[PDB]
Protein backbone atom coordinates (compact mmCIF):
# COMPACT_ATOMS: atom_id res chain seq x y z
CA UNK A 1 0.00 0.00 0.00
CA UNK A 2 1.69 3.23 -1.24
CA UNK A 3 2.41 5.60 1.54
CA UNK A 4 1.39 8.36 -0.39
CA UNK A 5 -2.31 7.50 -0.49
CA UNK A 6 -1.93 8.97 3.27
CA UNK A 7 -1.69 12.68 1.76
CA UNK A 8 -4.16 11.71 -0.79
CA UNK A 9 -6.84 10.06 1.73
CA UNK A 10 -5.95 12.83 4.23
CA UNK A 11 -6.97 15.84 0.96
CA UNK A 12 -10.29 13.34 0.22
CA UNK A 13 -11.13 14.00 4.21
CA UNK A 14 -10.67 17.60 3.94
CA UNK A 15 -11.87 17.89 1.55
CA UNK A 16 -15.54 16.02 2.50
CA UNK A 17 -15.62 16.57 6.08
CA UNK A 18 -13.55 19.61 6.13
CA UNK A 19 -14.74 22.81 8.18
CA UNK A 20 -15.87 25.40 6.03
CA UNK A 21 -14.46 28.71 7.35
CA UNK A 22 -12.98 32.38 6.64
CA UNK A 23 -9.70 37.57 7.88
CA UNK A 24 -8.21 37.24 4.17
CA UNK A 25 -9.52 33.83 2.02
CA UNK A 26 -11.57 30.93 2.72
CA UNK A 27 -10.75 27.06 3.21
CA UNK A 28 -11.84 23.77 4.13
CA UNK A 29 -9.56 22.67 7.37
CA UNK A 30 -9.32 19.16 9.71
CA UNK A 31 -7.35 19.69 13.07
CA UNK A 32 -4.45 16.60 13.99
CA UNK A 33 -3.52 14.28 11.12
CA UNK A 34 -0.22 12.37 11.36
CA UNK A 35 1.35 10.08 8.77
CA UNK A 36 4.29 8.22 8.09
CA UNK A 37 6.92 7.93 5.20
CA UNK A 38 10.08 5.07 5.49
CA UNK A 39 13.27 6.70 4.05
CA UNK A 40 15.00 3.26 4.01
CA UNK A 41 14.54 2.22 0.43
CA UNK A 42 12.84 5.48 -1.03
CA UNK A 43 12.85 9.02 -0.83
CA UNK A 44 8.68 10.45 0.04
CA UNK A 45 8.83 13.12 -3.11
CA UNK A 46 4.73 12.82 -4.17
CA UNK A 47 4.06 11.65 -7.80
CA UNK A 48 0.83 12.64 -7.66
CA UNK A 49 1.91 15.97 -8.76
CA UNK A 50 5.40 18.05 -9.58
CA UNK A 51 7.30 18.85 -6.68
CA UNK A 52 9.69 21.62 -6.66
CA UNK A 53 12.38 19.62 -5.89
CA UNK A 54 15.12 22.73 -6.78
CA UNK A 55 13.39 24.79 -4.04
CA UNK A 56 13.10 22.05 -1.90
CA UNK A 57 16.99 21.64 -1.73
CA UNK A 58 18.01 25.03 -2.20
CA UNK A 59 15.68 26.78 0.69
CA UNK A 60 17.03 23.51 3.28
CA UNK A 61 20.78 24.42 2.68
CA UNK A 62 19.86 28.59 2.74
CA UNK A 63 18.09 27.34 6.39
CA UNK A 64 21.55 25.69 7.50
CA UNK A 65 23.58 28.82 6.91
CA UNK A 66 21.26 30.88 9.03
CA UNK A 67 20.59 32.90 6.40
CA UNK A 68 17.49 34.98 6.83
CA UNK A 69 18.07 37.14 3.45
CA UNK A 70 15.55 36.47 0.60
CA UNK A 71 18.16 37.60 -1.45
CA UNK A 72 20.60 34.79 -1.42
CA UNK A 73 17.86 32.23 -1.71
CA UNK A 74 16.95 34.19 -4.73
CA UNK A 75 20.47 34.98 -6.15
CA UNK A 76 20.55 30.49 -6.68
CA UNK A 77 17.28 30.53 -8.58
CA UNK A 78 14.85 30.49 -6.09
CA UNK A 79 12.45 32.82 -6.13
CA UNK A 80 9.00 31.36 -3.21
CA UNK A 81 10.78 33.96 -0.55
CA UNK A 82 11.07 36.69 -2.88
CA UNK A 83 7.18 38.39 -2.30
CA UNK A 84 7.65 38.19 1.50
CA UNK A 85 11.02 39.79 1.24
CA UNK A 86 10.01 43.34 -0.82
CA UNK A 87 10.52 46.71 0.78
CA UNK A 88 6.47 46.51 0.26
CA UNK A 89 5.46 43.43 2.38
CA UNK A 90 8.07 44.47 4.75
CA UNK A 91 6.23 48.00 5.18
CA UNK A 92 2.94 46.17 5.35
CA UNK A 93 4.48 44.16 8.07
CA UNK A 94 5.26 47.33 10.09
CA UNK A 95 9.02 46.56 9.40
CA UNK A 96 9.42 49.20 6.65
CA UNK A 97 13.23 50.24 7.70
CA UNK A 98 14.55 46.76 6.63
CA UNK A 99 16.38 46.27 3.31
CA UNK A 100 15.14 44.40 0.88
CA UNK A 101 15.27 40.87 1.34
CA UNK A 102 15.59 41.49 5.33
CA UNK A 103 13.00 38.51 6.23
CA UNK A 104 13.65 38.85 10.48
CA UNK A 105 14.87 36.01 12.71
CA UNK A 106 13.10 33.43 10.55
CA UNK A 107 14.38 29.91 10.60
CA UNK A 108 18.17 30.45 9.60
CA UNK A 109 18.48 32.46 12.72
CA UNK A 110 16.06 30.19 15.10
CA UNK A 111 17.98 27.36 14.03
CA UNK A 112 21.50 28.74 14.56
CA UNK A 113 21.01 31.49 17.24
CA UNK A 114 17.74 31.08 19.32
CA UNK A 115 17.28 33.78 21.97
CA UNK A 116 19.48 36.10 20.01
CA UNK A 117 18.68 39.70 19.30
CA UNK A 118 17.63 40.37 16.32
CA UNK A 119 19.69 43.06 14.42
CA UNK A 120 19.51 42.74 10.55
CA UNK A 121 19.65 40.06 7.76
CA UNK A 122 23.27 41.28 7.48
CA UNK A 123 24.71 41.37 11.27
CA UNK A 124 27.16 38.64 12.08
CA UNK A 125 25.79 36.45 14.88
CA UNK A 126 28.21 34.16 15.47
CA UNK A 127 28.24 32.68 19.21
CA UNK A 128 25.16 34.89 19.57
CA UNK A 129 22.12 32.82 21.13
CA UNK A 130 21.41 28.99 21.05
CA UNK A 131 23.02 26.79 18.20
CA UNK A 132 20.02 24.46 17.79
CA UNK A 133 21.85 22.47 14.37
CA UNK A 134 25.15 21.86 16.75
CA UNK A 135 23.11 20.58 19.57
CA UNK A 136 20.48 17.95 17.89
CA UNK A 137 23.79 16.76 15.90
CA UNK A 138 26.54 15.88 19.20
CA UNK A 139 23.63 14.75 20.48
CA UNK A 140 22.62 12.03 17.37
CA UNK A 141 26.80 11.62 17.25
CA UNK A 142 26.86 11.43 21.31
CA UNK A 143 23.99 10.63 23.04
CA UNK A 144 21.36 9.01 20.24
CA UNK A 145 19.16 7.82 22.73
CA UNK A 146 18.32 11.09 24.70
CA UNK A 147 14.66 12.22 24.23
CA UNK A 148 15.73 15.96 23.86
CA UNK A 149 17.31 15.54 20.28
CA UNK A 150 14.50 18.80 19.28
CA UNK A 151 15.04 21.77 16.90
CA UNK A 152 12.44 24.48 17.13
CA UNK A 153 11.64 27.46 14.93
CA UNK A 154 8.83 28.77 17.05
CA UNK A 155 9.64 31.84 18.96
CA UNK A 156 6.92 33.93 20.40
CA UNK A 157 8.97 36.75 21.22
CA UNK A 158 10.29 36.99 17.73
CA UNK A 159 7.13 37.11 15.80
CA UNK A 160 6.63 40.76 15.11
CA UNK A 161 10.41 40.95 13.65
CA UNK A 162 9.43 37.88 11.36
CA UNK A 163 8.28 38.61 7.53
CA UNK A 164 5.81 35.78 7.96
CA UNK A 165 5.54 33.43 11.42
CA UNK A 166 7.11 29.52 10.81
CA UNK A 167 4.84 27.13 9.61
CA UNK A 168 6.92 23.81 10.86
CA UNK A 169 7.47 24.31 14.16
CA UNK A 170 9.85 21.82 15.48
CA UNK A 171 11.74 18.49 14.53
CA UNK A 172 12.71 16.04 16.80
CA UNK A 173 14.65 13.46 16.24
CA UNK A 174 15.09 9.24 17.10
CA UNK A 175 17.70 6.88 16.92
CA UNK A 176 16.65 3.08 17.07
CA UNK A 177 18.69 0.08 15.45
CA UNK A 178 21.17 2.47 13.53
CA UNK A 179 18.35 4.47 11.99
CA UNK A 180 17.51 8.37 12.19
CA UNK A 181 14.11 8.53 12.49
CA UNK A 182 12.21 12.28 12.49
CA UNK A 183 8.78 13.76 13.75
CA UNK A 184 8.25 17.32 12.35
CA UNK A 185 5.54 19.40 13.71
CA UNK A 186 3.19 21.72 11.31
CA UNK A 187 1.23 24.13 13.00
CA UNK A 188 -0.47 24.99 9.27
CA UNK A 189 -0.69 22.91 5.94
CA UNK A 190 -1.59 24.12 2.59
CA UNK A 191 -2.07 20.19 1.42
CA UNK A 192 -2.74 22.02 -2.18
CA UNK A 193 1.40 23.08 -2.22
CA UNK A 194 3.04 23.74 1.16
CA UNK A 195 2.55 20.18 2.40
CA UNK A 196 4.12 17.98 -0.33
CA UNK A 197 6.85 20.28 -0.20
CA UNK A 198 7.36 20.27 3.54
CA UNK A 199 7.44 16.25 3.36
CA UNK A 200 10.37 16.81 1.00
CA UNK A 201 12.44 19.26 3.44
CA UNK A 202 12.58 17.60 6.52
CA UNK A 203 12.71 14.29 4.86
CA UNK A 204 15.87 15.85 3.24
CA UNK A 205 17.18 17.04 6.64
CA UNK A 206 17.24 13.41 7.50
CA UNK A 207 19.03 11.64 4.87
CA UNK A 208 21.62 14.73 5.63
CA UNK A 209 21.91 13.96 9.17
CA UNK A 210 22.17 10.41 8.74
CA UNK A 211 24.90 10.81 6.07
CA UNK A 212 26.77 13.32 8.47
CA UNK A 213 26.37 10.92 11.80
CA UNK A 214 27.05 7.65 10.26
CA UNK A 215 23.62 6.64 10.29
CA UNK A 216 21.00 5.37 7.56
CA UNK A 217 17.48 7.16 7.38
CA UNK A 218 14.46 5.79 9.18
CA UNK A 219 11.09 7.03 9.60
CA UNK A 220 9.34 10.70 9.13
CA UNK A 221 6.34 11.19 10.88
CA UNK A 222 4.67 14.25 9.64
CA UNK A 223 2.25 15.82 12.53
CA UNK A 224 0.13 18.38 10.91
CA UNK A 225 -2.23 21.28 12.87
CA UNK A 226 -4.22 23.23 10.76
CA UNK A 227 -4.66 20.99 7.41
CA UNK A 228 -6.43 23.04 4.95
CA UNK A 229 -7.24 22.81 1.44
CA UNK A 230 -8.29 26.98 0.10
CA UNK A 231 -11.56 27.41 -1.90
CA UNK A 232 -9.91 28.28 -5.03
CA UNK A 233 -8.26 25.00 -5.30
CA UNK A 234 -10.80 22.83 -5.47
CA UNK A 235 -10.72 21.88 -8.99
CA UNK A 236 -7.16 21.00 -9.39
CA UNK A 237 -7.29 19.00 -5.96
CA UNK A 238 -10.20 16.65 -7.38
CA UNK A 239 -8.03 16.45 -10.25
CA UNK A 240 -4.79 15.38 -8.71
CA UNK A 241 -7.54 12.96 -6.35
CA UNK A 242 -7.54 11.08 -9.46
CA UNK A 243 -4.86 10.11 -10.24
CA UNK A 244 -2.71 7.06 -8.57
CA UNK A 245 0.55 7.59 -6.96
CA UNK A 246 4.06 6.30 -9.39
CA UNK A 247 6.66 4.37 -7.16
CA UNK A 248 8.65 6.25 -5.02
CA UNK A 249 12.25 7.58 -6.41
CA UNK A 250 15.34 7.54 -4.26
CA UNK A 251 17.72 9.91 -2.93
CA UNK A 252 21.67 9.39 -3.51
CA UNK A 253 24.29 11.53 -2.16
CA UNK A 254 27.07 11.62 -4.18
CA UNK A 255 30.10 12.13 -2.05
CA UNK A 256 31.16 11.78 2.12
CA UNK A 257 30.38 15.42 3.62
CA UNK A 258 31.46 15.75 7.23
CA UNK A 259 29.38 19.01 8.18
CA UNK A 260 25.46 19.59 7.85
CA UNK A 261 27.19 23.33 6.78
CA UNK A 262 29.10 22.07 3.82
CA UNK A 263 26.04 20.37 1.46
CA UNK A 264 25.90 21.44 -1.87
CA UNK A 265 22.99 20.95 -4.17
CA UNK A 266 25.14 18.93 -6.20
CA UNK A 267 25.90 16.44 -3.63
CA UNK A 268 22.75 14.82 -4.42
CA UNK A 269 20.80 12.66 -7.04
CA UNK A 270 17.29 12.45 -7.59
CA UNK A 271 17.07 8.85 -9.22
CA UNK A 272 13.81 7.58 -11.28
CA UNK A 273 11.45 10.60 -10.47
CA UNK A 274 8.48 10.33 -12.42
CA UNK A 275 5.88 12.38 -11.00
CA UNK A 276 2.17 13.20 -13.17
CA UNK A 277 2.87 16.52 -14.47
CA UNK A 278 2.74 19.54 -12.49
CA UNK A 279 -0.81 21.21 -11.60
CA UNK A 280 -0.75 25.02 -11.08
CA UNK A 281 -2.64 26.39 -8.30
CA UNK B 1 -15.28 2.48 20.51
CA UNK B 2 -13.98 3.41 23.95
CA UNK B 3 -11.02 6.06 23.76
CA UNK B 4 -9.08 4.58 26.45
CA UNK B 5 -8.20 1.61 23.66
CA UNK B 6 -5.98 3.90 22.01
CA UNK B 7 -4.15 4.38 24.76
CA UNK B 8 -4.28 0.94 25.85
CA UNK B 9 -3.18 -0.59 22.13
CA UNK B 10 -0.22 1.84 22.56
CA UNK B 11 0.72 0.06 25.50
CA UNK B 12 1.07 -3.25 23.86
CA UNK B 13 2.41 -1.88 20.26
CA UNK B 14 5.22 -0.73 22.57
CA UNK B 15 5.22 -3.76 24.58
CA UNK B 16 5.44 -5.92 21.38
CA UNK B 17 7.76 -4.62 18.94
CA UNK B 18 9.40 -1.02 21.16
CA UNK B 19 13.09 -0.62 20.51
CA UNK B 20 15.36 -1.88 23.42
CA UNK B 21 17.26 1.00 24.49
CA UNK B 22 19.49 1.91 27.52
CA UNK B 23 20.00 5.80 28.23
CA UNK B 24 23.82 7.05 28.69
CA UNK B 25 23.22 6.24 32.14
CA UNK B 26 22.09 2.52 31.61
CA UNK B 27 18.50 2.31 32.14
CA UNK B 28 16.16 0.10 29.80
CA UNK B 29 13.07 1.17 28.42
CA UNK B 30 11.17 0.00 25.31
CA UNK B 31 9.77 2.58 23.25
CA UNK B 32 8.46 3.33 19.83
CA UNK B 33 8.53 7.02 17.85
CA UNK B 34 5.80 8.89 16.70
CA UNK B 35 1.60 8.38 17.88
CA UNK B 36 -1.62 9.91 17.99
CA UNK B 37 -4.37 9.52 19.75
CA UNK B 38 -7.95 11.59 19.79
CA UNK B 39 -10.17 12.12 22.86
CA UNK B 40 -13.53 13.80 22.31
CA UNK B 41 -14.18 16.18 25.32
CA UNK B 42 -17.59 16.73 24.40
CA UNK B 43 -19.70 14.63 26.53
CA UNK B 44 -17.31 13.36 29.04
CA UNK B 45 -13.54 13.97 30.04
CA UNK B 46 -11.10 11.32 29.42
CA UNK B 47 -9.25 10.42 32.77
CA UNK B 48 -8.40 7.28 32.38
CA UNK B 49 -10.05 4.01 34.63
CA UNK B 50 -7.92 1.38 34.10
CA UNK B 51 -5.36 2.68 36.82
CA UNK B 52 -6.48 5.57 39.05
CA UNK B 53 -5.19 9.23 37.87
CA UNK B 54 -3.99 11.96 40.17
CA UNK B 55 -6.41 14.25 39.51
CA UNK B 56 -5.94 16.24 42.34
CA UNK B 57 -1.86 16.74 41.08
CA UNK B 58 -3.69 17.59 37.72
CA UNK B 59 -5.78 20.02 38.83
CA UNK B 60 -3.30 21.99 41.22
CA UNK B 61 -0.24 21.41 39.18
CA UNK B 62 -1.93 22.95 36.27
CA UNK B 63 -3.46 26.22 38.29
CA UNK B 64 0.17 26.37 39.48
CA UNK B 65 1.66 26.52 35.79
CA UNK B 66 -1.23 29.16 34.43
CA UNK B 67 0.10 31.74 37.54
CA UNK B 68 3.73 31.10 36.08
CA UNK B 69 5.15 30.02 39.21
CA UNK B 70 8.54 28.58 38.83
CA UNK B 71 8.53 27.87 42.78
CA UNK B 72 7.96 24.23 43.88
CA UNK B 73 6.98 25.30 47.49
CA UNK B 74 4.12 27.19 45.96
CA UNK B 75 2.49 23.80 44.60
CA UNK B 76 3.55 21.63 47.54
CA UNK B 77 2.03 24.17 50.25
CA UNK B 78 -1.49 22.68 48.19
CA UNK B 79 -0.24 19.04 49.55
CA UNK B 80 1.11 18.11 46.37
CA UNK B 81 4.39 16.82 45.93
CA UNK B 82 5.16 16.35 42.53
CA UNK B 83 7.58 18.38 41.95
CA UNK B 84 9.20 18.96 45.24
CA UNK B 85 12.07 16.33 44.49
CA UNK B 86 13.16 18.68 41.32
CA UNK B 87 13.12 21.59 43.55
CA UNK B 88 14.97 20.39 46.69
CA UNK B 89 18.32 21.79 47.24
CA UNK B 90 20.19 18.64 46.39
CA UNK B 91 18.72 18.07 43.32
CA UNK B 92 19.67 21.69 41.84
CA UNK B 93 23.10 21.17 43.27
CA UNK B 94 23.16 17.62 41.26
CA UNK B 95 22.15 19.82 38.32
CA UNK B 96 24.88 22.32 38.61
CA UNK B 97 22.61 24.87 39.60
CA UNK B 98 24.02 26.86 42.90
CA UNK B 99 22.85 30.41 44.19
CA UNK B 100 19.44 28.16 44.19
CA UNK B 101 17.27 28.66 47.04
CA UNK B 102 15.25 25.93 47.49
CA UNK B 103 11.97 25.51 45.24
CA UNK B 104 13.69 27.35 42.64
CA UNK B 105 13.16 24.96 39.19
CA UNK B 106 14.56 27.73 36.69
CA UNK B 107 12.49 29.23 33.65
CA UNK B 108 10.32 26.34 33.50
CA UNK B 109 6.61 26.26 32.22
CA UNK B 110 5.04 28.67 34.30
CA UNK B 111 7.96 31.43 33.34
CA UNK B 112 7.67 30.08 29.75
CA UNK B 113 4.19 30.56 29.46
CA UNK B 114 3.77 33.89 30.88
CA UNK B 115 7.42 35.43 30.56
CA UNK B 116 8.39 33.87 27.05
CA UNK B 117 11.82 35.19 25.95
CA UNK B 118 12.15 37.00 29.63
CA UNK B 119 15.73 37.20 31.20
CA UNK B 120 15.38 35.09 34.08
CA UNK B 121 16.98 35.80 37.41
CA UNK B 122 14.56 33.63 40.41
CA UNK B 123 11.70 32.19 41.65
CA UNK B 124 11.10 34.72 44.02
CA UNK B 125 11.66 37.96 41.33
CA UNK B 126 9.10 40.13 39.64
CA UNK B 127 8.85 39.88 36.22
CA UNK B 128 6.02 41.92 35.10
CA UNK B 129 6.07 42.74 31.56
CA UNK B 130 9.02 40.85 30.65
CA UNK B 131 8.85 38.57 27.84
CA UNK B 132 5.95 37.26 25.73
CA UNK B 133 3.33 36.23 27.86
CA UNK B 134 1.71 33.18 25.62
CA UNK B 135 -1.50 32.81 27.73
CA UNK B 136 -2.55 36.06 26.77
CA UNK B 137 -1.91 36.19 23.78
CA UNK B 138 -3.93 32.35 23.07
CA UNK B 139 -7.06 33.72 25.38
CA UNK B 140 -7.17 36.92 22.91
CA UNK B 141 -7.15 35.00 19.73
CA UNK B 142 -9.34 32.49 20.79
CA UNK B 143 -11.58 35.24 21.70
CA UNK B 144 -11.51 37.55 18.49
CA UNK B 145 -9.81 35.57 15.52
CA UNK B 146 -11.05 32.24 16.38
CA UNK B 147 -9.93 30.90 13.16
CA UNK B 148 -6.34 31.87 13.21
CA UNK B 149 -3.79 29.41 12.73
CA UNK B 150 -0.96 30.27 15.40
CA UNK B 151 -2.86 29.92 18.57
CA UNK B 152 0.09 28.09 20.11
CA UNK B 153 1.83 28.03 23.69
CA UNK B 154 4.73 26.75 23.61
CA UNK B 155 7.58 25.90 26.43
CA UNK B 156 10.36 24.63 24.46
CA UNK B 157 13.56 27.36 24.71
CA UNK B 158 16.47 26.11 24.20
CA UNK B 159 18.63 29.05 25.36
CA UNK B 160 16.52 28.48 29.04
CA UNK B 161 17.73 25.01 28.86
CA UNK B 162 20.58 24.56 31.04
CA UNK B 163 18.69 27.00 33.55
CA UNK B 164 16.05 24.73 34.03
CA UNK B 165 15.41 21.95 36.51
CA UNK B 166 14.03 19.57 33.90
CA UNK B 167 13.82 20.22 30.56
CA UNK B 168 10.15 20.47 29.14
CA UNK B 169 8.35 17.34 28.54
CA UNK B 170 4.91 18.86 26.76
CA UNK B 171 6.82 21.41 24.07
CA UNK B 172 3.73 22.97 22.76
CA UNK B 173 -0.10 22.85 22.59
CA UNK B 174 -1.79 24.11 19.65
CA UNK B 175 -5.82 25.33 19.82
CA UNK B 176 -8.60 25.52 16.94
CA UNK B 177 -11.93 26.65 16.73
CA UNK B 178 -14.73 25.26 14.26
CA UNK B 179 -18.56 25.13 14.41
CA UNK B 180 -18.69 27.05 18.28
CA UNK B 181 -15.69 24.33 19.69
CA UNK B 182 -12.18 24.59 21.17
CA UNK B 183 -9.77 21.80 20.30
CA UNK B 184 -6.24 21.21 21.57
CA UNK B 185 -3.45 19.60 20.04
CA UNK B 186 -0.29 18.69 22.31
CA UNK B 187 2.90 17.79 20.84
CA UNK B 188 4.69 15.69 23.94
CA UNK B 189 8.91 14.92 23.30
CA UNK B 190 8.89 12.23 25.69
CA UNK B 191 6.14 9.89 27.47
CA UNK B 192 6.63 7.46 29.74
CA UNK B 193 3.44 5.42 29.32
CA UNK B 194 3.43 3.99 32.63
CA UNK B 195 2.88 7.14 35.00
CA UNK B 196 3.07 10.51 32.88
CA UNK B 197 0.71 10.30 30.05
CA UNK B 198 -2.68 9.49 32.07
CA UNK B 199 -1.65 12.42 33.38
CA UNK B 200 -0.36 14.92 31.15
CA UNK B 201 -3.50 13.57 28.83
CA UNK B 202 -5.78 14.74 31.64
CA UNK B 203 -4.01 17.96 32.01
CA UNK B 204 -4.11 19.31 28.55
CA UNK B 205 -7.64 18.17 28.63
CA UNK B 206 -8.27 20.27 31.72
CA UNK B 207 -6.72 23.45 30.10
CA UNK B 208 -9.11 22.75 27.22
CA UNK B 209 -12.34 23.09 29.54
CA UNK B 210 -11.02 26.13 31.35
CA UNK B 211 -10.11 27.79 28.25
CA UNK B 212 -13.41 26.91 26.58
CA UNK B 213 -15.82 28.47 30.07
CA UNK B 214 -13.53 31.39 29.88
CA UNK B 215 -14.15 32.16 26.20
CA UNK B 216 -17.58 31.17 25.34
CA UNK B 217 -16.88 28.13 23.68
CA UNK B 218 -17.61 24.09 24.08
CA UNK B 219 -14.88 21.82 24.66
CA UNK B 220 -14.21 20.08 21.08
CA UNK B 221 -11.47 17.39 21.11
CA UNK B 222 -8.03 16.73 22.05
CA UNK B 223 -4.93 15.59 20.33
CA UNK B 224 -2.48 13.90 21.85
CA UNK B 225 1.02 13.72 19.74
CA UNK B 226 3.56 11.97 21.20
CA UNK B 227 7.29 11.44 20.30
CA UNK B 228 9.57 8.79 22.30
CA UNK B 229 6.63 6.83 23.56
CA UNK B 230 7.81 4.26 25.89
CA UNK B 231 7.89 2.08 29.03
CA UNK B 232 10.56 1.35 31.90
CA UNK B 233 11.67 -1.92 31.83
CA UNK B 234 11.05 -2.52 35.94
CA UNK B 235 7.30 -1.59 35.35
CA UNK B 236 6.55 -3.88 32.18
CA UNK B 237 5.08 -6.46 35.00
CA UNK B 238 2.08 -3.93 36.58
CA UNK B 239 1.62 -2.57 33.12
CA UNK B 240 0.44 -6.67 31.77
CA UNK B 241 -1.96 -6.85 34.85
CA UNK B 242 -3.30 -3.55 33.81
CA UNK B 243 -3.57 -4.55 30.41
CA UNK B 244 -6.33 -7.00 31.78
CA UNK B 245 -8.75 -4.52 32.90
CA UNK B 246 -11.62 -3.88 31.30
CA UNK B 247 -11.89 0.58 30.78
CA UNK B 248 -14.86 1.68 32.08
CA UNK B 249 -16.99 4.55 31.40
CA UNK B 250 -15.25 8.01 31.19
CA UNK B 251 -16.17 10.49 34.25
CA UNK B 252 -17.67 13.64 33.09
CA UNK B 253 -16.40 17.89 34.45
CA UNK B 254 -18.46 20.17 35.54
CA UNK B 255 -17.12 23.81 35.90
CA UNK B 256 -19.35 25.45 38.74
CA UNK B 257 -19.93 29.30 38.93
CA UNK B 258 -18.99 31.41 36.02
CA UNK B 259 -15.23 32.29 35.71
CA UNK B 260 -14.01 34.86 33.37
CA UNK B 261 -10.12 34.97 33.51
CA UNK B 262 -7.80 32.07 32.72
CA UNK B 263 -5.71 32.95 36.44
CA UNK B 264 -9.22 33.18 38.72
CA UNK B 265 -9.63 29.40 38.72
CA UNK B 266 -10.00 27.70 42.25
CA UNK B 267 -9.60 24.05 42.60
CA UNK B 268 -13.08 24.25 43.89
CA UNK B 269 -14.68 25.23 40.45
CA UNK B 270 -14.46 21.84 38.86
CA UNK B 271 -16.62 19.19 39.76
CA UNK B 272 -15.72 15.64 38.51
CA UNK B 273 -18.28 12.79 38.38
CA UNK B 274 -18.69 10.24 38.77
CA UNK B 275 -14.36 9.03 38.34
CA UNK B 276 -14.65 5.22 39.54
CA UNK B 277 -11.02 3.67 38.02
CA UNK B 278 -9.65 -0.05 38.61
CA UNK B 279 -7.79 0.12 41.92
CA UNK B 280 -4.13 1.64 41.97
CA UNK B 281 -0.94 -0.15 40.80
C1 LIG C 1 -1.09 29.89 0.92
C2 LIG C 1 0.31 29.38 0.89
N1 LIG C 1 0.48 28.07 0.67
C3 LIG C 1 1.68 27.53 0.63
O1 LIG C 1 1.80 26.32 0.44
C4 LIG C 1 2.83 28.40 0.83
C5 LIG C 1 4.13 27.95 0.80
C6 LIG C 1 5.16 28.86 0.99
C7 LIG C 1 6.59 28.40 0.95
N2 LIG C 1 6.78 27.11 0.31
C8 LIG C 1 7.16 26.06 1.21
C9 LIG C 1 6.65 26.89 -1.04
C10 LIG C 1 6.98 25.70 -1.61
C11 LIG C 1 6.80 25.70 -2.96
C12 LIG C 1 6.34 26.88 -3.47
C13 LIG C 1 6.02 27.28 -4.87
O2 LIG C 1 5.83 28.45 -5.13
N3 LIG C 1 5.93 26.36 -5.83
C14 LIG C 1 5.57 26.72 -7.19
C15 LIG C 1 6.67 26.32 -8.16
C16 LIG C 1 7.39 27.52 -8.75
C17 LIG C 1 7.86 27.22 -10.15
O3 LIG C 1 7.04 27.31 -11.08
O4 LIG C 1 9.04 26.89 -10.36
C18 LIG C 1 4.28 26.12 -7.67
O5 LIG C 1 4.29 24.94 -8.08
O6 LIG C 1 3.24 26.81 -7.68
S1 LIG C 1 6.14 28.04 -2.20
C19 LIG C 1 4.91 30.20 1.21
C20 LIG C 1 3.61 30.67 1.24
C21 LIG C 1 2.57 29.81 1.05
N4 LIG C 1 1.32 30.22 1.07
C1 LIG D 1 10.53 8.75 35.03
C2 LIG D 1 9.42 9.72 35.25
N1 LIG D 1 8.20 9.39 34.84
C3 LIG D 1 7.17 10.21 35.01
O1 LIG D 1 6.07 9.87 34.62
C4 LIG D 1 7.39 11.51 35.65
C5 LIG D 1 6.41 12.44 35.87
C6 LIG D 1 6.76 13.62 36.50
C7 LIG D 1 5.75 14.68 36.80
N2 LIG D 1 4.40 14.23 36.58
C8 LIG D 1 3.77 14.85 35.45
C9 LIG D 1 3.71 13.37 37.40
C10 LIG D 1 2.42 13.00 37.13
C11 LIG D 1 1.91 12.14 38.07
C12 LIG D 1 2.80 11.85 39.06
C13 LIG D 1 2.68 11.01 40.26
O2 LIG D 1 3.67 10.68 40.86
N3 LIG D 1 1.48 10.65 40.68
C14 LIG D 1 1.31 9.85 41.87
C15 LIG D 1 0.51 10.58 42.94
C16 LIG D 1 1.12 10.36 44.32
C17 LIG D 1 0.09 10.45 45.42
O3 LIG D 1 -1.09 10.15 45.16
O4 LIG D 1 0.43 10.81 46.56
C18 LIG D 1 0.65 8.57 41.51
O5 LIG D 1 -0.06 8.55 40.50
O6 LIG D 1 0.84 7.56 42.21
S1 LIG D 1 4.31 12.65 38.84
C19 LIG D 1 8.05 13.87 36.89
C20 LIG D 1 9.06 12.96 36.67
C21 LIG D 1 8.76 11.78 36.06
N4 LIG D 1 9.68 10.87 35.84
O1 LIG E 1 6.07 25.91 4.64
C1 LIG E 1 4.91 26.27 4.54
C2 LIG E 1 4.61 27.60 4.62
C3 LIG E 1 3.30 27.99 4.50
N1 LIG E 1 2.35 27.11 4.31
C4 LIG E 1 0.96 27.52 4.14
C5 LIG E 1 0.05 27.12 5.27
C6 LIG E 1 -0.95 28.22 5.27
O2 LIG E 1 -1.92 27.90 4.30
C7 LIG E 1 -0.20 29.43 4.81
C8 LIG E 1 0.42 30.13 5.99
O3 LIG E 1 -0.56 30.90 6.63
P1 LIG E 1 -0.78 30.93 8.18
O4 LIG E 1 -1.17 29.58 8.51
O5 LIG E 1 0.50 31.38 8.69
O6 LIG E 1 -1.81 31.92 8.35
O7 LIG E 1 0.82 28.92 3.98
C9 LIG E 1 2.69 25.77 4.25
O8 LIG E 1 1.84 24.91 4.07
N2 LIG E 1 3.94 25.39 4.36
O1 LIG F 1 5.04 15.44 32.48
C1 LIG F 1 5.85 14.53 32.32
C2 LIG F 1 7.11 14.68 32.80
C3 LIG F 1 8.00 13.66 32.61
N1 LIG F 1 7.66 12.56 31.98
C4 LIG F 1 8.60 11.45 31.84
C5 LIG F 1 9.10 11.17 30.45
C6 LIG F 1 10.42 10.52 30.74
O2 LIG F 1 10.20 9.20 31.18
C7 LIG F 1 10.93 11.31 31.91
C8 LIG F 1 11.60 12.57 31.43
O3 LIG F 1 12.90 12.26 31.03
P1 LIG F 1 13.53 12.84 29.74
O4 LIG F 1 12.61 12.59 28.67
O5 LIG F 1 13.71 14.25 30.03
O6 LIG F 1 14.76 12.12 29.60
O7 LIG F 1 9.77 11.63 32.63
C9 LIG F 1 6.36 12.45 31.51
O8 LIG F 1 5.96 11.45 30.94
N2 LIG F 1 5.51 13.43 31.69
Amino acid sequence: PHEELQYLRQLREILCRGSDRLTGIGTLSLFGMQARYSLRDHFPLLTTKRVFWRGVVQELLWFLKGSTDSRELSRTGVKIWDKNGSREFLAGRGLAHRREGDLGPVYGFQWRHFGAAYVDADADYTGQGFDQLSYIVDLIKNNPHDRRIIMCAWNPADLSLMALPPCHLLCQFYVADGELSCQLYQRSGDMGLGVPFNIASYSLLTYMLAHVTGLRPGEFIHTLGDAHIYKTHIEPLRLQLTRTPRPFPRLEILRSVSSMEEFTPDDFRLVDYCPHPTIRM
